[PDB]
């Protein structure tokens, strides 16, 4: 029903052959700022430019020869579309990818790049799923879950357990807060590895339905939030995500997307790395509470850098 | 309070020197269809490409020296903000646009070309509104209604107004329906040239708020609908727009996008006429309703032709 830190060590070892090691970068100026010792897990540097390739490769990497040969079908707009699309075509697996008239240039051509057999639909009409049932079941396609699935859950959940391999236990780590596949996984890592760590997800201020779930004890559905972390503008969690994040998430915290252009900036002068909108929400909801982390040890998730240049440059000089 | 047809007749003569005189077309293929006689004002072939430009001119050809000195501003993402950016520079106003930062190409160069002045925001953050009052408020800028404006729905009344000074007293007339500006001024001509006319609004079934407002006798707001009809995605009718349509206005009626897509289609192959899927409700509807029709005299009001290539390529191949 659920996975625990024993299937995060397995997907460890089923994705090792095609993963990157991301690096865990470091800031004197970061360090001095909280008083403490702060360490960024570089998602952005991932496969295809987000944690997401890990939970899509180790869900693809455990399906049997008829789906593998019938092949897989995503319809997210977001990184688990790529994310599938790499990891498909790594596999050998074939892979269409359902995307709105409008994608943007560079992810249309990202996709296409990674193998992936682009089928478009009207983003005024969004009748994705619709379109993705009647294809799926027609053509005998899998759809993985971009994070309610504990497959996928327990691979993003390998980008936690490198960083503690690294470095070590921690008193704290911030993840970004979606569906909670990334949060559900990095907490079967950090209660591992750091017992003592206090874990938190984040999520824009826009779309806190998440931690409104984590308070009311059962998962609460939203509108869809205006925010700029595009890649958490998700409705509601998931019922393998969320199980985990009662039992082993001590909060849920907000930011502004001020404060996520603030971060974004930073990365980028400060630290010279670029970096999406959603995957600043960590940092910031730490910088927030960094009085509260002197001389500790913290640990902060970069989900990723896939950010259209042309919004990237706006947020930058904003 | 409430507008004439005295004030369309003047938004005629306050308009004439800009606004193209449209062109009624017929096709003896829908005629034999119907078993009647069906006259198209086509609004594809106005300034601009859509009906708008005739209340967006007539607005702002009626604003103060201080007000044009000093600009308007537009944030609509349907063709009201190209409207008004046309009427602007023929009226030597300068005018600002709010557009999201991925609009598409062929609109954004439209609208540069017709001298406006380009604001770009995230699309994944609509704060448009926000960003529309701290500017317009900042430079005193004038922000025309896209459809709930007594000079607006004059305006768009004027197509109406010719249609029946072309062709003549009509047993019927389909109107698209989003707003209710274009619905609005139509019924007041109507029922000038000829008041036994049934007057129709068609609205997509998806975002029925207007037909439920027409019976509720008070104004509905719905979510917005998932429909191909991107002009007629409005979450509710304007206080102006449904006063003349609760007391004008016969029956409000709604199509599929099945239907439009139809109709999108036999514009194109059997009419030779280039029209955007909101400007495929009234025909659609008309055609729903043919067998009621049979030796009356039909009008039908083609609303624009201002629809990305790429999804009017989409839905030709549909
Ligand atoms: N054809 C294309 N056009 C524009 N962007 C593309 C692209 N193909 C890939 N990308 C993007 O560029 C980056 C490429 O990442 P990718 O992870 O596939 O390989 P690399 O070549 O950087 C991997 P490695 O460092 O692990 O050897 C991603 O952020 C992706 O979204
Ligand atoms: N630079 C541009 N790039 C792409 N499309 C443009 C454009 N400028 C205008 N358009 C579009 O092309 C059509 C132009 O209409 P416009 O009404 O301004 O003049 P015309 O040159 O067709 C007027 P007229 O026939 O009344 O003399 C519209 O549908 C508009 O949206
Ligand atoms: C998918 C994604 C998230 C959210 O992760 P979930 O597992 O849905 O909570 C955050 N940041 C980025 C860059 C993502 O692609
Ligand atoms: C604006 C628009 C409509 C809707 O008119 P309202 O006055 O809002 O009801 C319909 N079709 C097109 C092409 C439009 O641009
Ligand atoms: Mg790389
Ligand atoms: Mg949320
Ligand atoms: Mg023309
Ligand atoms: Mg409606």
């Amino acid at each position: 029903v659920l996975p625990t830190y024993d299937d995060v060590a397995s997907a460890s070892e089923r994705i090792k052959k095609f993963a990157n090691k991301t690096p865990v970068l470091t800031s004197s100026t970061v360090n001095k700022e909280f008083v403490a010792e702060v360490f960024f897990k570089c998602e952005n540097f991932q496969k295809m430019g987000a944690f997401k390739f890990r939970g899509a490769l180790n869900a693809l990497s455990q399906l049997n020869e008829a789906q593998r040969k019938a092949g897989v079908l995503t319809f997210s707009s977001g990184n688990h579309a790529q994310a599938i699309a790499l990891s498909a075509k790594i596999l050998g697996i074939p892979a269409k990818i359902i995307m709105p008239l409008d994608a943007p240039e560079a992810k249309v051509a990202a996709t296409k790049g990674y193998g992936g057999q682009v089928i478009m639909y009207d983003r005024y009409k969004d009748d994705r799923e619709k379109m993705a049932k009647e294809i799926s079941e027609r053509e005998g396609l899998t759809i993985i879950p971009p994070y309610d699935h504990p497959h996928v859950l327990a691979g993003q959940g390998t980008a936690a357990k490198e960083l503690f391999e690294e470095v070590g236990p921690l008193d704290a780590l911030f993840v970004c807060l979606g569906g909670g596949g990334l949060l559900s996984g990095s907490a079967l890592a950090a209660r591992h590895f750091a017992p003592n760590c206090e874990v938190y997800g984040v999520e824009p201020e826009a779309g806190n339905d998440g931690q409104q779930s984590f308070r009311k004890g059962s998962i609460v559905h939203i509108d869809t939030p205006k925010t700029i972390a595009d890649g958490a503008q998700t409705q509601h969690l998931g019922n393998y995500t969320f199980s985990i994040i009662k039992e082993k998430v001590d909060d849920i915290l907000t930011v502004s997307d001020e404060e996520l252009i603030d971060c974004l900036k930073f990365y980028a002068a400060r630290m010279k790395i670029v970096v999406e909108p959603t995957g600043c929400l960590s940092f910031a909801a730490a910088r927030a509470m960094k009085e509260k982390l002197k001389n500790k040890r913290i640990g902060i998730i970069i989900s990723g850098g896939n950010v259209d240049i042309e919004r990237y440059a706006h947020f930058l000089s904003q």
